[PDB]
């Protein structure tokens, strides 16, 4: 059995950038439903004795879809924080300047990739096995965990992530995503 | 250049099953954006001057995604009507009973397929090349027009189609879809 992890902050702590109503549906109903559905699909199978990550790397179909979405959304909630956002500092800023020229060029490329990701999906900042950073987009429950790249930052662009607050304006959601980025989490992901 | 076809009913005519606000966004912003983006992508290319169906059957990528979504939503708006819904009669009722056993069995199988269609997509009633009817689900902009099957009815299950009115309850959206089905349009397509 897998449980829904506690949210790292109060449900209105990301406002006005993501509302408390988007958190009650996205965390309290959508992320809860993926945990329940995962638990029901793996009951009595060999997947019951594996870690979530090992399930994601060895499954397909419905088991994959629910396990990758449990992981992807727990990672997503940790990428956001109250009294954060702004430009990064330290090793993160150096790593971004080195692979993308500057933070302003990285922000522009990530935003563009997130806006253009057609349908439901995720856009990721990853560190490839060679140490360079790159922006990749996945469709639906797709995740960098099935490749050699290490996930550092993600934004959910399934319409449920923003439709209550921004309706069709996915660019407005992305502009406000930058005010919430938890660069401390990204730093821990880069150093691991 | 393509035009956004007018809705065949007023923007509040599907209320309360689909609200006037959902039509304002889904038709007025989302479907309009696909026409503008399609016009922009084909200007000055060999696709300019072909019909929408010819473009859908010969393209891939962004041209395909935008062209298929323009056609798919015009077909969807035509599948819905005020003062309709209920059980089909005539030739449509006979073809549905012959392929699914009964209207109740078809409605149950089409609802299950639309709810389980993971991510953004569409669920379709189609007439196959051998005359039998079948339910098929597509992902993102996918449409039976690229196959040999004739589309008869569709439901949009991208989250924007229902999130304003039903939030995450896609079952509730499908229950209300049945109250809007314009069986005269389905009869027109069954005969084509
Ligand atoms: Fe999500
Ligand atoms: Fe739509």
């Amino acid at each position: 059995s897998f449980e829904l992890p506690a949210l790292p902050y109060a449900k209105d702590a990301l406002a006005p950038h993501i509302s408390a109503e988007t958190i009650e549906y996205h965390y309290g109903k959508h992320h809860q439903t993926y945990v329940t559905n995962l638990n029901n699909l793996i009951k009595g199978t060999a997947f019951e004795g594996k870690s979530l990550e090992e399930i994601i790397r060895s499954s397909e179909g419905g088991v994959f879809n629910n396990a990758a979405q449990v992981w992807n959304h727990t990672f997503y909630w940790n990428c956001l924080a109250p009294n954060a956002g702004g430009e990064p500092t330290g090793k993160v800023a150096e790593a971004i300047a080195a692979s993308f020229g500057s933070f302003a060029d990285f922000k522009a490329q990530f935003t563009d990739a997130a806006i253009k990701n057609f349908g439901s999906g995720w856009t990721w900042l990853v560190k490839n096995s060679d140490g360079k950073l790159a922006i990749v987009s996945t469709s639906n429950a797709g995740t960098p965990l099935t490749t050699d790249a290490t996930p550092l930052l993600t934004v959910d662009v399934w319409e449920h992530a923003y439709y209550i607050d921004y309706r069709n304006a996915r660019p407005g959601y992305l502009e406000h995503f930058w005010a919430l980025v938890n660069w401390e989490f990204v730093a821990k992901n880069l150093a691991a």
